[PDB]
């Protein structure tokens, strides 16, 4: 799976280990080995939400499975959780868009999962 | 609805107030609340569009509905007509790619839209 | 089409004419005219694949049709080849998350292509 988190919250603000713990985590809830999970972290950004400049973030999932309305709520609990304690950002402005992939439509190591 | 754009124009040359003036526009053509419209500005990336590196850019509109053939055409008439006028990209140099999210797909405020 | 390109190589080791040479080798493989097809590189971004900061990269194509099973591993070959080459990124850790877009989902010059 692939999880990218842009957001205006300064590069300084972002904790070390993140990556690590958002690693984890993801391992965790979609069932997925750590080593098949990428996670991108982008601070820094000229965003809006409602209009307003406040902290905020902009959020996506990729995963070949393991997407679904259960699981996607779940998903959204532990995500804006994350945000919320490590970076700031209240709940309510964060989106984070699921994506249940084909395997045929994912690439890696020359070739694609299918 | 989320609305972003990426180009190689320079953060020097992305004039005030155009978060807001996206947000306003985009509410409006939508339809959706100004509350839930979310813009992110990307500006000084590397990029070419058909192999020449002039002012370019790729956009992307999410949302729960309000997506289709005919309101995408209109869309794509005000935000180019906005990337044109603000940031001086010529609108046969802008892609937007257009994605109607389903309601479970979308995580907000610790839960999803479903 | 577009290709986008998000690793966290430094700026100062992505080579002259990379852009170009992604646009040609994208023409090529997708068939379609060079001057469709826009390319994006991001360097410099805080990134982890299975757990690990080594060179690694997250991509992603759209295009209207030349999307499918075995294309989309002609292309994760030609691209992490590509990377391989030129970004010293091993194959193992880049992801390509495949599009196939509908004509009206895609903007572009004021309109779109359906
Ligand atoms: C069905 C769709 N893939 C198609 O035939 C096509 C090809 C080239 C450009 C288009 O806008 C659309
Ligand atoms: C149907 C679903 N896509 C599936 O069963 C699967 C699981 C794990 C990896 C993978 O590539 C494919
Ligand atoms: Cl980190
Ligand atoms: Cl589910
Ligand atoms: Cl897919
Ligand atoms: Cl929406
Ligand atoms: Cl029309
Ligand atoms: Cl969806
Ligand atoms: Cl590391
Ligand atoms: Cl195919
Ligand atoms: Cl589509």
């Amino acid at each position: 799976p692939m999880f990218i988190v842009n957001t205006n919250v300064p590069r300084a603000s972002v904790p070390d280990g993140f990556l690590s713990e958002l690693t984890q985590q993801l391992a965790q809830a979609t069932g997925k080995p750590p080593q098949y999970i990428a996670v991108h972290v982008v601070p820094d950004q000229l965003m809006a939400f409602g209009g307003s400049s406040e902290p905020c973030a902009l959020c996506s999932l990729h995963s070949i499975g393991k997407i679904g309305g259960a699981q996607n709520r779940s998903y959204s609990k532990l995500l804006c959780g994350l945000l919320a304690e490590r970076l700031r950002i209240s709940p309510d402005r964060v989106y984070i868009n699921y994506y249940d992939m084909n395997a045929a439509n994912v690439g890696w190591n020359n070739s694609t999962f299918a």
